[PDB]
């Protein structure tokens, strides 16, 4: 399922972050600010398919600057289901382009808070990141399920 | 190491409480009723290898009954692992037999919930659990 993958990111995303907070090196903090940087060229280029790889290799590098064998073990048993989930919310999230500077502003927060190293922030960033995301995709499944209702409730 | 290793059991042994508590079947309560008397038996027989052995074997069909396919190949996947981190954990506890008692009264809640289709009590269960367990981990050195 799309759904109980997100739950499942939710809990593994904060983690990473958090301890990516706390453990990352100099040069990790460096890796991922241009990874980082590299999502908003993606964004404003306009090309859905190199800001979803851009997601995807940065959340890889903050799982790698975690340096916690068992949740990087975790992302890369799951990265075909992860890169896929990526795909498939900014398909969603094109679809609403007004929402995209909102969602990297969250994301922003996680980024932010790890260069920092404030573990706690961090954590919460992330599940604030995600949950914004959940938000986003029921509202889409809300309208359009009012869509049908009320154009069909009319006669 | 042994301490990642908790953090990473305590989230996703929560969620696989929550949906085990939601969308186990009749069958899957009772094969789950087994292996949770199975460790009982174990732990009264002072076999710490097979206590062991019950546990994780409990953990896997609680992790079956959840009926998620993330939540499983997670599971699958770092099994080696988790079997080694279950083993360690007994060793410890097996050093200061009086928690024993505790940890499985801790465990029982989980499953109590579980038979009782509680979800958000059995979560916080497993969280309570595992907390409890990092830190007789933590007083350790």
């Amino acid at each position: 399922s799309n759904a109980d993958l997100l739950e499942t990111r939710h809990a593994l995303e904060g983690i990473a972050a958090y301890y990516a907070a706390l453990r990352s090196t100099d040069e990790d903090k460096e890796r991922i600010r241009e990874l980082h940087h590299a999502i908003e060229l993606a964004q404003q280029s306009g090309d859905l398919d190199a800001e979803s790889n851009a997601v995807l290799q940065y959340q890889i590098a903050v799982t790698e600057a975690a340096h916690n064998v068992v949740l990087l073990h975790l992302l890369r048993c799951m990265e075909p289901m992860l890169a896929q989930n990526v795909r498939q919310n900014f398909e969603l999230l094109y679809s609403r382009r007004e929402m995209l500077p909102l969602v990297s502003s969250h994301r922003t927060r996680i980024f932010e808070a790890i260069m920092a190293g404030k573990p706690e922030e961090a954590r919460e960033a992330s599940h604030r990141h995600l949950a914004f995301i959940e938000e986003i995709l029921l509202d889409r499944s809300r309208e359009e399920s009012r869509r049908e209702r009320s154009l069909r409730r009319l006669e």
